[PDB]
């Protein structure tokens, strides 16, 4: 007779991982790629020239 | 009659070399690769991102 694993098994400690696994985040390609202005007013008036 | 070389056995010099014929040591591929944490509790529980 002795001490199995099994009858120990509530005894073990137990660890745990610092850190979650996650892929990487990346920011819109729009804002990154174009100009863009602050608007104070929630519509901007544009001219454009047509003829 | 003469000395024969079998005559003189016990009396023949001897020499060896300083050091064992063997090949190269190598380290495994997997440890050197990859990165490793210290274990404290034979199991470690690791949060995975999964939505």
């Amino acid at each position: 007779a002795d001490i199995s694993r099994a009858d120990a098994l509530a005894l073990l400690a137990t660890q745990e991982l610092d850190s979650i696994i996650k892929p990487e985040t990346s920011g819109s390609a729009a804002l990154a790629a174009f100009r863009s202005i602050r608007m104070s007013a929630g519509t901007v008036s544009m001219p454009v020239l047509a003829a």
